[PDB]
């Protein structure tokens, strides 16, 4: 609705998808089949390369307009890869944590409610981007959004989509070890200790998913277009 208010401003959308997980990160439940869409594929610097490629063929398939990119792209190629009709006016839209803000500064640069920017070439450009918010009741979404860092820790109540996440995780990087035991050893290894001495396994979780979101624990893509 806060967002559907936005969508009567613009005629052209980008969708800021995670390269790792692009159906779990789809801006779904919100309708922009009347505006010009890209899907943006991003964080391609943290993801699973064969993966990312993957999923570009996968959305090329369906005649989507696809694109991939990262923080370290220049701003150059990220203009030149989306290639902005003239009478452009544009939201950055998804769900949090892809990255929409960094894109908006780069797309931005040195350069001065809700406010356009314009590129060289009078493009329009919200400076602020749509925050979508989904539903989640499937363990595996819920797994995938905290492995993409869009899902807070303090969010999950069921024990089974931290186990669900770290399945994901384990499989699609070697790991073949019990969800206990990494993360006895995890918590030891980074000294979080609760009263008594005794492992703090919450704290764990939580540092670890950060630090996987985080593209700290390897180049591991968390879903496939053949899943
Ligand atoms: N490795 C990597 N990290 C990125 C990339 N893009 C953004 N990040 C990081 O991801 C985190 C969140 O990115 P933001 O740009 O703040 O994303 P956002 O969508 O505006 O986040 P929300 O405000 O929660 O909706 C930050 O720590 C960024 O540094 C990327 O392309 N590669």
């Amino acid at each position: 609705r806060q967002i559907k208010d936005l969508l009567r401003l613009v005629n052209t959308v980008v969708e800021v998808r995670d390269a790792r997980a692009p159906f779990a990160t789809s801006a779904y439940g919100v309708d922009f089949s009347r505006k010009e869409t890209i899907i943006l594929l991003n964080k391609v610097d943290i993801a699973d390369e064969k993966t990312t490629k993957k999923w570009v063929e996968f959305f090329k398939k369906q005649g989507k307009r696809v694109i991939t990119t990262h923080k370290g792209e220049p701003r150059k190629v990220l203009l030149k890869k989306l290639s902005f009709d003239r009478l452009a006016r544009v939201l950055i839209v998804g769900v949090p944590n892809t990255g929409k803000s960094t894109i908006i500064n780069k797309l931005k640069g040195k350069r001065a409610g809700i406010q356009w920017f314009s590129l060289e070439n009078g493009v329009k450009i919200l400076d602020t981007p749509g925050i979508l918010y989904k539903n989640i009741f499937s363990e595996d979404l819920a797994a995938k959004l905290l492995l993409v860092g869009s899902l807070p820790v303090e969010r999950i109540e069921d024990q089974r989509i931290f186990e669900r996440a770290f399945e994901i995780f384990a499989r699609s990087i070697g790991i073949e070890s019990s969800f206990s035991e990494f993360f006895e050893d995890f918590a030891r290894k980074r000294g979080l200790l609760k009263k008594g001495g005794v492992p703090d396994i919450e704290r764990a979780l939580m540092l670890f998913f950060t630090e996987v979101a985080q593209g700290k624990a390897g180049r591991v893509s968390f879903e496939r277009p053949e899943d």
